[PDB]
């Protein structure tokens, strides 16, 4: 029953879940600064997906199919490479979480962190 | 077991999954044109969520949690509502789907619906 890195790749791009196996690079691509690029993960949640420690605690901001649609503007855009689903958005962070100022350490520490890698 | 909707309203708005009992305004806001708001959604799958006939074809398009993290641009913004985490990004539909002439008609339906709404 364990699932191969390639099963992992069978999913759709927006289905695939990172795991050590199958890191945030292969199943996302490289971290950079371009539109069509992620820029979330440092080199340990890179190379850790969700075996990540700290990954319950990043998940907790990641929206439900509903809230995906629900909260974000949603668009749709035919260019050269195909026909894409455009969404944007915002998650309010709870400021009375006593957890709060630990999430925003660790959502700091992911942001843009390919900028730091040596 | 069953659920109030008042459980429902209890989950963090990221994680709320509307339905018929607890819908995409309750769950979501209204539906509109500011930066804020979520403008996806015709009258039908407004009132209904994920009991809407067609939320399975809708919910293929959105994304893992560590999809969501992987793929999209993250950013963290301070403003007087409070902190907010950010994001950004698109994802590709598959033209050697069957179904995507379908996909792009369900999406278009939904997308800004409520400019017409009566």
């Amino acid at each position: 029953t364990k699932k191969s890195a390639a099963e992992a790749s069978k999913k759709p791009r927006q289905k695939r879940t990172a795991t050590k196996a199958y890191n945030v690079t292969q199943a996302f691509g490289r971290r950079g600064p371009e539109q069509t690029q992620g820029n979330f993960g440092d080199q340990e949640l890179i190379r850790q997906g969700t075996d990540y420690k700290h990954w319950p605690q990043i998940a907790q901001f990641a929206p439900s199919a509903s809230a995906f649609f629900g909260m974000s503007r949603i668009g749709m855009e035919v260019t050269p490479s195909g026909t894409w689903l455009t969404y944007t958005g915002a998650i309010k962070l709870d400021d009375k979480d006593p957890n709060f100022k630990d999430q925003v350490i660790l959502l700091n520490k992911h942001i843009d962190a390919y900028k730091t890698f040596p």
